[PDB]
């Protein structure tokens, strides 16, 4: 059984726990307090192996537990793997940064016009394909879950109704058993 | 022959051209002017395939042209691939951002104390291993080339002399024939 160290509700921990659930790995989430050379969270233990960097942890999980039924990187198919990589990068560089300040300014404390231009592109893409990388769910889709989840707790949630293919894609991810399981974990400690 | 569209000297184009040279692919670099749905540069054509996102382009290049002698992702070995991923992410999230404002404030126009703390970590890592992911060159090392190249044009270049293992690792990358070739291309158009 592998161990994830960090807060359950953080977007970087939820990205790893979502990957562990999609592949059906046995794992434990452990809270750690600061009181792994850059001392980052999440950290990840598998036997003597210690990893950090949410995306590197996630890919290790998706490769280690890969099957014919759950192949979420598609590394056996050059062009599928490329489309998974492209939309993973779009999530990191374009999408998550368009969401982030709406989430932060709405749940604590102009970005709407930039997000709409991004959703136009997603709407075109999800009109031609079931999921971002093609006609199969992949890491690219799962990477969109944690930030969109919090965006859907804001008063801007309904913005997705103007992008019917994006709304349908979002609802489809939200129906996945692994996504429902990780949604329920994304709460402050009790 | 594949085509890379963008400025030769940009860090994101040089990352792709360095990968194409390390695998010995036939390619052409094409300048494009704005006068690929988010219209990003570099863009990449391989037959009917059009890609964007420097890192996704790079990985497609490293997989398409992979051999026994030039395996720069190590996707066949779970833990090696994980260490390549970890240090690729360290480059994106920690290293390149520590260099960037030193490069920008020195060649145009506090970050030194943060860079030193990062170089301490790199020095420890490169004391135990030849290269960042283990005893083999990988994408993780190549990702460090473009920004470090520009950092070495600043008056802070000599900072690496305080980190002898980092200096030796840097000199070793600079001696690679592919790196020398791409260093020479990183000039303004003539």
């Amino acid at each position: 059984p592998v161990k994830v160290f960090g807060p359950a509700m953080s977007t970087n921990v939820a990205r790893v726990t979502l990957c562990l659930e999609e592949v059906g790995a046995e794992y434990e989430v452990v809270n750690i307090d600061f009181n792994n050379p850059f001392g980052q969270i999440p950290a990840f233990q598998d036997g003597d192996l210690l990893l950090w960097e949410s995306r590197a942890i996630s890919k290790y999980v998706l490769r280690k537990y890969k099957t014919d039924e759950v192949d979420l990187l598609r590394e056996s198919n050059l062009e599928e793997a490329a489309m998974v990589d492209v939309w993973t990068e779009v999530d990191a560089h374009t999408y998550n940064p368009a969401l982030s300040p709406i989430v932060y300014q709405c749940l604590f404390n102009e970005s709407l016009e930039k997000l709409k231009k991004v959703l136009e592109v997603y709407e075109a893409r999800l009109s031609k394909h079931s999921y971002l990388a093609g006609d199969f769910v992949s890491f690219a889709d799962l990477n969109h879950f944690p930030y969109t989840f919090y965006f859907m707790a804001t008063p801007h949630a309904a913005l997705f109704d103007s992008y019917p293919h994006v709304k349908a894609w979002w609802d489809r991810l939200m129906a996945r058993p692994a996504v429902k399981k990780i949604a329920a974990t994304m709460v402050p400690p009790k």
